């Protein structure tokens, strides 16, 4: 029904936490994305207090460049993040953002539960 569709596994490791985010285009088409800076995405870690632990853009400097994606029908773009510290044990959540702007979608965005044991 959704023409894409983005998903997050949040995978507790011994030395950090792992992301991995598949974005699908799960319709009959090819859909073009653009950006305007090398940045494909943002990733945001909230705790039960919905303060912000871990942000993907902390640290980090794009590229001002545009860019032009297609996916095309079936297509997915993969990518990943470490969260380099583990927390304390605790339910928290995930929200990942994609930076690419399709013409006639809403921006694609993810969110999902997680707990650190």
């Amino acid at each position: 029904n959704q023409e894409v569709v983005l998903s997050i596994d949040a995978i507790q490791e011994p030395e950090q936490i792992k992301f991995n985010m598949s974005l699908k285009n799960q319709s009959e088409r090819a859909i073009e994305f653009q950006f305007s800076t090398g940045q494909k995405f943002e990733l945001v870690v909230y705790d039960s207090e919905h303060k912000e632990r871990y942000r993907y853009s902390k640290e980090k400097m794009f590229t001002q460049a545009f860019q032009n994606l297609t996916l095309e029908s079936g297509e997915t773009y993969d990518f990943s993040d470490v969260w380099k510290e583990v927390p304390e044990p605790g339910t928290y959540e995930v929200k990942v953002t994609f930076k690419g702007r399709a013409e006639n979608l809403k921006q694609v965005q993810a969110v999902q539960q997680f707990e650190v044991k």
